[PDB]
């Protein structure tokens, strides 16, 4: 297993244009084209990110692609993150994989705004950190997925995933 694996459980893969959980144009392996209600805002910006006329549908290549620079972006700004950073940098392989789902599904800003999640991740306290991480929208709204990221902060282990 590996985050690529992980996230593919996660977020699944769509050939066509989809809202996902929050109502939101999204394509492929969890790939967010944009927060508008515009259907055709979602072409403009899927043509964009692609580099030709879509008309709202890609290859599973096209998909994958979108994917690795989408899993490359959020390991970047992870490292970038000044409140990140010191977090990935403190955790073991597995847990590292489980930060860049969460940063791959609500992104830096909302990440690190787990200020005290994070403080205890970094204190390697497990069961202390699962259950501050619970309470959140995140947790409320996704459950299914978030205890299995959860899960995998607190055991170490693909457990949740197998
Ligand atoms: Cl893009
Ligand atoms: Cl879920």
């Amino acid at each position: 297993m590996n985050i690529f694996e992980m996230l593919r459980i996660d977020e699944g893969l769509r050939l066509k244009i989809y809202k996902d959980t929050e109502g939101y144009y999204t394509i492929g392996i969890g790939h967010l084209l944009t927060k508008s209600p515009s259907l055709n805002a979602a072409k403009s910006e899927l043509d964009k990110a692609i580099g030709r006329n879509t008309n709202g549908v890609i290859t599973k290549d096209e998909a994958e692609k979108l994917f690795n620079q989408d899993v490359d972006a959020a390991v970047r700004g992870i490292l970038r993150n000044a409140k990140l950073k010191p977090v990935y940098d403190s955790l073991d392989a597995v847990r590292r994989a489980a930060l860049i789902n969460m940063v791959f599904q609500m992104g830096e800003t909302g990440v690190a705004g787990f200020t005290n999640s994070l403080r205890m991740l970094q204190q390697k306290r497990w069961d202390e950190a699962a259950v501050n991480l619970a309470k959140s929208r995140w947790y409320n709204q996704t459950p299914n997925r978030a205890k299995r990221t959860i899960t995998t902060f607190r055991t170490g282990t693909w457990d949740a995933y197998k």
